[PDB]
């Protein structure tokens, strides 16, 4: 009733990577290594790099799913709030209830799990373009952390899993997410709080 969040590189040495976008007031997405936490604006591009030490087999896929970070909320499905699920901002593929979308990939598939009711979005693994050493997926988060009746100020994690063609686990990584109006200021504030402690 709770998906695992244990980091697992697996046989292919799978792990995530993030750009270094800084903390200017205008930044739309920024990652804090000290907090392992991504800060982003609503419905803005979040580039997440995928790194491996060796090439996984054809048919390998990469799935993203959100869970609540606090244990007392972890069994609750993370979903969009009562406002955003009804705002008709569909891209034609993502169900309106799903918090996480993949941008610009027509092969993305959206799952409502028939047993857990949790949402996820999964894409095929594709090799890096010539001249690149990693592959990047562009995610969007479609509600604010503060949305009433949805996340309601509760922190979430995103779990990224590398899976075989049957859905079996090959690798796992994760990061906390805050969706907020000013990611640069919030990253600076939270990193300062961590330092003061
Ligand atoms: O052949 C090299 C290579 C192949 C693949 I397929 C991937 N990959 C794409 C999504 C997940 C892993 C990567 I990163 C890579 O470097
Ligand atoms: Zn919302």
């Amino acid at each position: 009733s709770v998906p695992s969040q244990k980091t697992y590189q697996g046989s292919y040495g799978f792990r995530l990577g993030f750009l270094h976008s800084g903390t200017a007031k205008s930044v739309t997405c920024t990652y804090s290594p000290a907090l392992n936490k991504l800060f982003c604006q609503l419905a803005k591009t979040c580039p997440v790099q995928l790194w491996v030490d060796s090439t996984p087999p054809p048919g390998t896929r990469v799935r993203a799913m959100a869970i609540y970070k606090q244990s007392q909320h972890m069994t609750e499905v993370v979903r969009r709030c009562p406002h955003h699920e009804r705002c008709s901002d569909s891209d034609g593929l993502a169900p309106p209830q799903h918090l996480i979308r993949v941008e610009g990939n027509l092969r993305a598939e959206y799952l409502d799990d028939r047993n857990t009711f949790r949402h996820s979005v999964v894409v095929p693994c594709e090799p890096p373009e010539v001249g690149s050493d990693c592959t990047t997926i562009h995610y969007n988060y479609m509600c604010y952390s503060s949305c009433m009746g949805g996340m309601n100020r509760r922190p979430i994690l995103t779990i990224i899993t590398l899976e075989d063609s049957s859905g079996n686990l090959l690798g796992r990584d994760s990061f906390e997410v805050r969706v907020c109006a000013c990611p640069g200021r919030d990253r600076r504030t939270e990193e300062e709080n961590l330092r003061k402690k």
